[PDB]
């Protein structure tokens, strides 16, 4: 039995129009153009032989207006250049016809967010992904990836949250909010960097088990029941992030009538072993599907 | 260490401009729309109370041009009315501006291609599934998704392929080709239907074995070898597909230097068991992942 739960990305289409391709001389990326403002990663300005250690603000000085080349697949001449944290903010003489209604957010772990991956400005796939707690994300992205978007959507709204700016050595991917910070303790250096342990999601695999009682499977529903205070302290000694119950996990709760202390409960000893038994066709616990995917995708609430 | 690879859809912009709402009495559902034609499902014209049994021909012919109404979330009025198999091809008095060059293309077992799920004809979200071998997906549909429609790109050219009409008892999906003809042996009718069985596909397993010795994970490749004749006899009687390599599988092996042969004996001992190990986190042999999708994901290679 399909659970008939997918990886579901949000429409694109608004985000295509705002893809830009940012060129700073021998390195070329992706750009956010919206309004008269063209946003994208610090190290365009970079040269190829500077990258392990920047010199950022003296990088900044060195530039020129007109030493931003911005083109879209049109091209956008730059009036103004300024720098917040590790993303440059280009003002351009013609502000983006196709701009939508749009936020900036900041977006947390366990949470789920669209990502549109581009090359030289043209986007080319997307795909949801979710924040994980070490502040990585398992994206799949290569060079010349640097400027691809990642956003949630609420409603005709759009939140942009992400743009990719590196690749850690174990093959998950880092970027920065679009207030210039980037996610978790990266810097935007080509050095390695010490990278914080990651963690189930207790939020997300809660979720993933109401699924499964959505789709008949409830074999692991037992009566016993585990407070949320005692699974949170389980949880900071076996790699699982503290369970903070939303209105979301609620709804699964009052809709299944299946409290979540049960779940919490079924967590600790499914994290033992599933002792040759399936979720979902899965062996192991699954953190990558939040409460509202499940509310969305399942019973269509939103 | 993440392998790189995540379920990537194509940029659904192009599609989105295509997609209308059709009404046809009390029930409502999505359309393609391309030039001067609108394709949607054949079953909207139905009414609920005979939707087990439909007589789709006696209700094509009670149906008037101006019965059938679109609408573009713009209003267009229907000018021809016309039958395909399980599907209708409108006519409408204004040719779509943002009709986009596109092929019409059946899709194949082991095959991948993106979906636009809509709902009152706006699209609510994008994935990629892969057809499976009995002709089904696993895909996330719900009431009034019918019109939704698969493809595949090749360059600037969308190959359309699919359009959801049903789910199946077991949660899966299964919908129709452009040409009328739903895939596999289901009929558009509300009722039980058999469905044939799964199988795992060998040239997808392959394609993942593959990406694990890219990622540094080869614990699984041993120099014994069985050939595709061998594997073929073996696959009829393990609920396995029969390979065919293709030119996409070869770059694989001529880049990783491990022949598919290696890989085909390993499938058969990693089907009989992990014996604890796990391969790109998984427990379990993966088909949803093309050798296309490892070759552009990975490597850069379309
Ligand atoms: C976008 O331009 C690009 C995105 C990555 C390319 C490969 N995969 C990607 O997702 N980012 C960079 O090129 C980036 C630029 C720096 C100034 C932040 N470099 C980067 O992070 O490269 C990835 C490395 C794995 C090389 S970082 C690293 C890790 C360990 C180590 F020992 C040295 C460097
Ligand atoms: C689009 O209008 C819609 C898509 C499905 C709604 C629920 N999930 C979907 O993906 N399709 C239908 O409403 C479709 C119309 C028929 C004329 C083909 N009905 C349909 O297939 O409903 C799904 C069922 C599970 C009810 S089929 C079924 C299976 C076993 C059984 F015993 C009876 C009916």
């Amino acid at each position: 039995h399909h659970s008939g739960l997918v990886k579901m990305s949000h429409p694109s289409g608004d985000v295509e129009a705002c893809m830009v391709q940012v060129t700073c001389g021998s390195m070329t990326l992706n750009g956010l153009w919206l309004d008269n403002t063209v946003w994208c990663p610090r190290h365009v300005m970079c040269p190829a032989d500077q990258l392990s250690d920047p010199n950022y603000d003296a990088l900044l000085i060195s530039m020129t207006n007109h030493s931003f080349s911005v083109q879209k697949h049109a091209n956008l001449r730059v009036v103004g250049h300024a720098m917040q944290g590790t993303l440059l903010k280009l003002t351009v003489d013609v502000a983006n016809p196709s701009t939508p209604a749009y936020t900036f957010t900041t977006v947390k772990p366990g949470a789920a967010f669209s990502v549109l991956a581009c090359y030289n400005g043209r986007p080319t796939g997307t795909f949801t992904v979710v924040m994980r707690p070490n502040y990585t994300i398992k994206g799949s992205f290569l060079c010349g990836s640097c400027g691809s978007v990642g956003y949630t959507k609420e409603g005709s709204v759009i939140n942009f949250c992400y743009m990719h700016q590196m690749e850690l050595a174990n093959g998950t991917h880092t970027g920065s909010a679009f207030d210039g910070t980037m996610y978790g303790a990266f810097m935007d250096k080509q050095v390695h960097q010490v990278q914080l342990t990651d963690k189930y999601c207790s939020v997300n695999v809660v979720a993933w088990l109401y699924a499964a009682i959505l789709n008949g499977c409830a074999w692991f529903v037992k009566p016993n029941r585990t407070s949320v205070v005692s699974f949170n302290e389980w949880a900071l000694a076996n790699q699982f992030t503290e369970f903070v119950g939303t209105q979301s996990v609620d709804m699964l709760a009052v809709k299944t009538g299946v409290a979540i202390e049960q779940l919490l409960y079924a967590i600790q000893q499914l994290y033992t072993g599933f002792q040759g038994k399936q979720i979902l066709g899965s062996t192991m616990l699954e953190d990558e599907f939040t409460p509202e995917d499940v509310n969305m995708q399942i019973m269509g609430v939103v």
